[PDB]
C-alpha cells in the first residue's frame, strides 16, 4: 500500500462546494465519492447534483433533504432512480424542493455501494488507496472544527458520533503527523482551499473510519 494517496492529483475531485444553511453535507460527499467513480470509469468530471438528492432521496430512504441524511441511501435512490443528474443541469438552491429529476440530464449511474467496518483505520487507507474516494462521516460539533485553518487537525474533546458528510480524497503524513485529507462542503475560505487534514490512526478520530461507504459504477 502507497505511503501517500491525493486524488486530486488524478483529477478525480470536483471543485469544493458550499452546502450553507441547508444541512446537505451527507448529499455533498454522496456526489463525491461517485464524481471520482465517473472519472475513472470515463475519463469525465462531471459535478453531479446534490440538490437532486436532497429534493428526490428523501423519507423513503431515511433522508430529511436540509434536515440531514446518509450516503449510504443516497447511493441506494441512484441506484434505485436508474441515474442521477449533473450539478449543471439541476442546481444546488440550499434548500428543499419538490423533486425535479429529468433522466434526460443524467450525467451519472451507481451499480452497487459497499460500507467498510466500523472504526478500522487499515481498512479505511486501503480503500482509499485501492478504489477511490470514500465518503465519511465525521464529528464536527466543536468549535475548533469550524475555526480549523490549516494543519492537521486534532480535538481532545472529539468523538466516535458523527454527523457532518465528507469526502476522505487521500491520506499522508506531515512532519510525523499521520493525516487523511478531506474534502468539505463549506466552500474554499474554510481550511486549507475548503479541505482539512485530520489525524490518522489515532483511534477513530472524530469517528472518521465509523461509517466509511463507496459507489462503484460497473460495465
Ligand atoms: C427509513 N430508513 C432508515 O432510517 N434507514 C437507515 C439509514 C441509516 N441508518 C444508520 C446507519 C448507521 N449510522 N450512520 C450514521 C451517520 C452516517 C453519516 C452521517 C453524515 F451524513 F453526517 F455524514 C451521519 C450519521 C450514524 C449511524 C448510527 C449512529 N451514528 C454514529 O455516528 C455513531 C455510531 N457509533 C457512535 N456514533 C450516526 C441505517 C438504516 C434506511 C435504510 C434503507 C431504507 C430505508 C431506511
Amino acid at each position: 500500500l502507497p505511503d501517500s494517496v491525493d486524488w486530486r492529483e488524478k483529477g478525480c475531485v470536483t471543485e469544493v462546494k458550499y452546502q450553507g444553511s441547508c444541512g446537505a453535507s451527507w448529499a455533498f460527499s454522496a456526489v463525491g465519492a461517485l464524481e471520482a467513480q465517473l472519472k475513472l470509469k470515463t475519463g469525465k468530471l462531471v459535478s453531479l447534483s446534490a440538490q437532486n438528492l436532497v429534493d428526490c432521496s428523501t423519507e423513503k430512504y431515511g433522508n430529511k433533504g436540509c434536515n440531514g441524511g446518509f450516503m449510504t441511501t443516497a447511493f441506494q435512490y441512484i441506484i434505485d432512480n436508474k441515474g442521477i443528474d449533473s450539478d449543471a443541469s439541476y442546481p444546488y438552491k440550499a434548500m428543499d424542493q419538490k423533486c425535479q429529476y429529468d433522466s434526460k440530464y443524467r450525467a451519472a449511474t451507481c451499480s452497487k455501494y459497499t460500507e467498510l467496518p466500523y472504526g478500522r483505520e487499515d481498512v479505511l487507507k486501503e480503500a482509499v488507496a485501492n478504489k477511490g474516494p470514500v465518503s465519511v462521516g465525521v464529528d464536527a460539533r466543536h468549535p475548533s472544527f469550524f475555526l480549523y485553518r490549516s494543519g492537521v487537525y486534532y480535538e481532545p474533546s472529539c468523538t466516535q458520533n458523527v454527523n457532518h458528510g465528507v469526502l476522505v480524497v487521500g491520506y499522508g503524513d506531515l512532519n510525523g503527523k499521520e493525516y487523511w485529507l478531506v474534502k468539505n462542503s463549506w466552500g474554499h475560505n474554510f481550511g486549507e482551499e475548503g479541505y482539512i487534514r485530520m489525524a490518522r490512526n489515532k483511534g477513530n478520530h472524530c469517528g472518521i473510519a465509523s461509517f466509511p461507504s463507496y459507489p462503484e459504477i460497473l460495465q
